[PDB]
Formats: structure tokens, C-alpha cells, sequence
């Protein structure tokens, strides 16, 4: 049950065969209330959080990013883009973590099933 | 126990024999006050999950929708009509649930134990 | 230890002696805030469901309920009159309850020790005894 | 670690020697800041919650209240003047509870070690 | 561990070599959000609950109190000019009472094992 | 998992080979929003709870605090122009003690262990890096 999730720019620490140097989420987070939520998530910390507080104390904008969901072959894809980041959040005791959010125009939604039923949709332009 | 749901369109990831592609789900509330609310629900992230986004974000209008409880032969069933995808929120860490709510109009309420006993009502229309 | 809950024309499930018939509460609270607080109650998913929804729904004016507590032999009673379901509350889990409030004009207290009873009520609409 | 609580009229059920037809309490609580809290206290539904209940239904003021905190031997001291029952909320699930809430004018402490700490305080009218 | 607390007044039931009748504190927290909260601490039920709540109605002026934390006396806590604000008995079948008190100036010393640090602050005068 | 925290000034306590007289950090958080909130971090009440109470108080400016985290130094960051907001220690029968900080700039500083090191800093009173 692992996640990954990929920006332009931005490399994180990851290490598996189909793509190296991914970031490593821990949990995943999100709703649509018609209104968008920004995207929340997780991580360790680890090498992209001085990107990741940069992109966020910068501002720039982000051309794509894709968060992917296998368990322990993969079967979820959630696709992002226009990204501001938001916020991000260290924090640590005697673990360290790394919450952040993001604000993105629009998300493309695959699920692949054992074919796929894909779903996506712009928000700054209300066009499926 | 074993909670399953139809939506008009959407199918879920059911293997069962009495219905097979129906959504699995998890949990499920809705209060009365008379302004009903909005019925909330929780299944996996399965094949219902794009559709759910669609439905939501096209705010469409759904032709009917029926839930069905029985233990681990069905007892409790629950109809609904006019139905409006209000909130949908996936999520995933390393479970994947999706917090779905739901604005309905009319709503049948069967119930086998004499053999069956149902009651319904129409919240726009406040009728029988 | 156990309550049952009897209400007119809504007809609970339970196969009790000393009732039948009868609502299977599983926990109910109410407070006088002199204000009274409605009536609150959690059961199962039991045939009186659609019957409360109904009452729910229409609002409908019911005379009476009455809660009964008893050991695991009676020992606790409430009469209540007038009676208006206010908010149903049903749920599901793959953990069946379902809530219900419902606004009352009248309680009697009835408590039987172990040699009399002790008795107290009111009316809130008309401050009475 | 016995409480027992005795109220004119409103009779309890406790066993006890020293005081029988108490209140046993189960728990309790008052603030002074200087307008003093009100008391809280809980006890088993007993022959007390009709008592109790009449009389915050008429509200009929209670002249004095005692209140005693014992060793598993009495030890701890209160007494409360002018007392009005203002609260009372039986809860029941297959403890069996009823939580009370009162109003004093005054209020005495008085404590037992090697000598007796005695203090009270009127409310109402401000003195000791 | 151990903490103990003397006031200029009252009583305590505690027993050690060095400071018998003191109070035998449970808990304390305190901070400057310049702005001081009060001094809270927790002890059990003791001699000093009546001359709390005497001076906690009566409001009479304290002149100084003095906070010790030594473990299984590296904190020396001073605070002076103290009024008794909140004081909240309260029993079950731990008999509690809690405490909040209104200080103007502190003296921290923490000794170290070696000598000690110090640090005083008047919040009403800010100096020291 | 090993958090110090050098302050100029305030001294420390901590008994460590490639530092000493550094503060024993037990958590600490940071949150950016572009708005920064306050550092925040939490010890045990130790030799620097005075050293900090006046800090505080009195409101002196600290140049720069040096704050590390490192398994059982791959994690920096550096704070300057710093004050305490508010000190804060407690305890009962641990003594904690959380406190707050202000800079007006951060620094992040993580060498990554076997190539490199990816690091990110700001001024934010003057919207700069």
C-alpha cells in the first residue's frame, strides 16, 4: 500500500524501479464541497523540503504533479497542476514530518481496474 | 453487516449474486430535523470514486437510488430520489476511504421483519 | 439494565413478559434546563423505525410514551404526554442505531423501592403539579 | 473514599450508620472566583431523583445542605445555606446516573485533621 | 520527584525534614504570554483548602509564596504580592481542588549540579 | 533521533561530543502560509528556562538560533533575528517547558547521506531570500 507523488522541478529521495526519486507520502488527503479543497499530504522530511518551502515561500506556479496509490501493481492516479504550494509544515520530536498544502487549477482522476475509468475536470474554467 | 448501494449510473465493485456491481460501503447517517439532510457514506477508493467525482462536480441530478442492509436474506432497504452528489473527500494513507454526501428529494423506507412494513415521504414536496 | 419504551400505535419490536411489543432502548438521557429538555433515545433498527420517521415526519401528536427501567424486575418508570417527534437520527456500519428526539409537555417520575413508590411530576405548557 | 450527601426532605438510600436515607454521591464539584459556582454531583437514580426533581420542578428554595467526604472516619466538611435546584439529568443505558445541579447563597468549609479548619462565606449578601 | 509550596498564611500537611506544613503540590503550570497567567497548581484536599478558600474569599493580599520541584531541588520558583482567585473542590469514589493564583513579579532560580541561575521579572513595574 | 538547539547567550546542558552547552530540544513545529508562524519547541525546565524567562520578558533581540535533528546532523535550520514570545514551563508528580520563538529569516540545511545537500532559506520582514 505505497504512494508516490511526482512534481516538475522538485526530486525527491524515492527509489523503486518504475521511478526513482519520487516523493514518499505517507497519507493523502483532499475534498470537492461547486468548490475545490486543496490538496493535503504527508511526508517524512527528507530532500525536497527545501524545495518544497521554497516553491511555497516562492509562489511558482508548478506545471504538473501526479500522486499514485499500489499496495504491496499500481491502481490510482491523481493528476494536478497549475500548483501554487500553499503551505508546508515541518515539525519533529525525539519522528520529523512534513505537512503540506496545495493549490492547484485542476485534477485528472485514473483508477485502472484488473482497463480504467478515468475522471478529470478544470476548476479556474468549468469545463469537464 | 453487508451494506450496498445502487446509484443510477454508477455501479460499484460488487461481486455479489443477487446484485453484483454495486458500491460496497462502509458506513452511512442522515438526520431529520422538517429540513432532511444531506446523506453521508463511506466506501473505498473503488470504481465508483471517478464517477462520484463527476456526479459531485456535474452537481447532475440522479434518477434513483437504493440502499440495502442485511446481516452476515436483505432486511433494510432505503430509496431515494432526485439525488445530488454534495461532498465527495478521498483520502489514503499507507486505509483509501471516500466521504460522499448526497441531496435527495423523496426517500423509501422498507424494512422486511407480518412480512414488511415501509414509509415514505417527499421533502420538496411535503407529501406522502 | 433494561428499558423498554411504549408508545401509541408505534409498536416496538421486543418479545418481553411484562411488555411486548415494545421499543429495546439502548440508552436514553433528558435534563430540565424551568426549562425541559426533549427526550433523547437510541434503539436499534427494529420494526418501530418507518413508525417514529412517520411520526417524525408528520409531526404527527401521539398522547403518551412511557420509559421503563429494570435490573437483569421492574424499578424505574416515566410517563411523559404529548408528544412530537423532533429529530430521527439513523445510522449504519458494517452498528445499526438510530436516534431519536421528540418534544413533550408532561413527565411523571416514578420511582418504586425495594415497600412504596415515590412519585413526582408537572406540566411545563401550564407550570402545574 | 464514601460521600453522602443530606438534604432536608429529599431522602437518599445510603446503608450507612452515621447518616442513613443518604445521598450517596459518586462525584462532585464547585468554583469561587468573587461569584461562586453552582455544585455538581452525581449519584445512582434513586428515590432522591423524584425528590429532586419536584423540587427543582417548583424550584422551592432548601434551607441547608451537608456534605461529607469519608476514608475507606469522617473527615471533610460542607455546608451550604439557601439552596435551589436548578438541574437534573437522569441518563440510563442497558452507570444508571442522574447529574444535579444546586444554588447557594453561602457556604461553609470545615476540616478535620490535630485541631478542625473551619471557613464559610455568604454570597447573596456579601460577608463572612 | 517532589513539589512543594509555601504561603505566607497557610498551613500545609506535608512532612518533610527540610519544610513540613507545606503543601504538597500535584501539578503547576504558569507562563508570560509582556503578560503573565496566573499560577495554577493542583494538591490534594488538605489543611490548606480553608484558608484557600478564606483567602480566596476573603481576597486578602499575600505576600509571597515560594515553589520547589527536587527530584526522586533544582527549582526554586518565587512569586510575590498573591491573590486567590479560582478554587474548585471536587470528589468522586482523588479528591481534587485546584487553584489559580495572581502574581507580580517571580524569581526563578534553578540550581545545577555547581550553583544556581536566576531570573525575577516585576510585570507590574518592568524592571526586575 | 536527536534535537539540539544552539542559542547565543542562552546556554545549555546537553552532553554531546560535537556540542556542548546546547539545549536538549524535545519537539518542535513550523508552519509557513507569504505569513510564517512562530517557531515552537518543547524541553524539559533545564539551565536556559531562566536564561530564556528574561529573554522573554525583557525582550532582547538574539542574533540567530541553530536548531538540528540527527538519527539514533542531516537536518539544519538557521532562525536569526530572534525574540521570545512567551516561556512556558510546568509540570507535576516530567516538567515540561514549551516555548516560542520569532525570527525574522529561516534557513533550511539537509545533507542527504550515501551525495549532496539540498538546502532553502528566506528573509521575510524584507519579502527577500
Amino acid at each position: 500500500y505505497d504512494i508516490f507523488l511526482k512534481i516538475d522541478g522538485i526530486d525527491g529521495e524515492s527509489m523503486d524501479d518504475k521511478h526513482k526519486n519520487e516523493i514518499e507520502v505517507l497519507s493523502w488527503r483532499w475534498n470537492i464541497h461547486v468548490s475545490v479543497t486543496n490538496l493535503s499530504f504527508e511526508h517524512y522530511i527528507d530532500r525536497a523540503s527545501p524545495n518544497l518551502f521554497k516553491y511555497c515561500s516562492s509562489g511558482k506556479h508548478i506545471p504538473q504533479a501526479i500522486l499514485v496509490m499500489r499496495k504491496a501493481l499500481e491502481y490510482l492516479k491523481y493528476t494536478f497542476t497549475d500548483l501554487i504550494i500553499a503551505m508546508v509544515s515541518p515539525s519533529g520530536s525525539q519522528a520529523s514530518r512534513e505537512s503540506i498544502e496545495l493549490s492547484f487549477s485542476t485534477v485528472k482522476q485514473e483508477y485502472v481496474v484488473q482497463g480504467t475509468i478515468t475522471a478529470g475536470y478544470d476548476f479556474k474554467a468549468n469545463k469537464e
